[PDB]
């Protein structure tokens, strides 16, 4: 049984915490607590990790750290991450343009500035979103008919900046219905729904934005 090891909180590794529910395939996790940040410098390096971060995935010698290299691996794990060049650059482009927001949130979010350093990032947030609900038009999925991993993501994303502001979507209701369409998957609406769900915070629990042990 595979290993996921980061904080307790959405942060960096919700989306994969999806796509694995999502395969239903069974891992355990090691969750640091707010307050265990020695805990984990305890075993940083008692992993045999090459790149001690968080979050790591280990399983038969499997090391891995790097959020994006961990979600591709359990992606390609099951042939998801494309078929050729074209597809398989065509999913990356999305993994980077969901990043480009769900990051946008994470770097004005620990400044002290965030209550208005968001206002910037709500008025280009729009631009974004659409570019988003385009590639949504006639397709059920970014990426087609079949679930990938940036569908985990914009998800994990359009969850995120919804907290910020609980008005950025309704001006893209395809994307309202994305995000319905996949808390319907049962396996991932059965999650939800389970105690294995991390609710809350977004960030760091340092953080300005979506932080605080419980949301406000």
């Amino acid at each position: 049984s595979p290993i996921l090891g980061y904080w307790k909180i959405k942060g960096l590794v919700q989306p994969t915490r999806l796509l694995l529910e999502y395969l239903e395939e069974k891992y355990e996790e090691h969750l640091y607590e707010r307050d265990e940040g020695d805990k984990w410098r305890n075993k940083k390096f008692e992993l045999g990790l090459e790149f001690p971060n968080l979050p790591y995935y280990i399983d038969g010698d499997v090391k891995l750290t790097q959020s994006m290299a961990i979600i591709r691996y359990i992606a390609d794990k099951h042939n998801m991450l494309g078929g050729c060049p074209k597809e398989r650059a065509e999913i990356s482009m999305l993994e980077g343009a969901v990043l480009d927001i769900r990051y946008g949130v994470s770097r004005i979010a620990y400044s002290k500035d965030f209550e208005t350093l968001k206002v910037d990032f709500l008025s280009k947030l729009p631009e974004m979103l659409k570019m988003f609900e385009d590639r949504l038009c006639h397709k059920t999925y970014l990426n087609g008919d079949h679930v990938t991993h940036p569908d985990f993501m914009l998800y994990d994303a359009l969850d995120v900046v919804l907290y910020m502001d609980p008005m950025c979507l309704d001006a893209f209701p395809k994307l309202v219905c994305f995000k319905k369409r996949i808390e319907a998957i049962p396996q991932i609406d059965k999650y939800l729904k389970s105690s294995k769900y991390i609710a809350w915070p977004l960030q760091g629990w340092q953080a300005t934005f979506g932080g605080g042990d419980h949301p406000p």
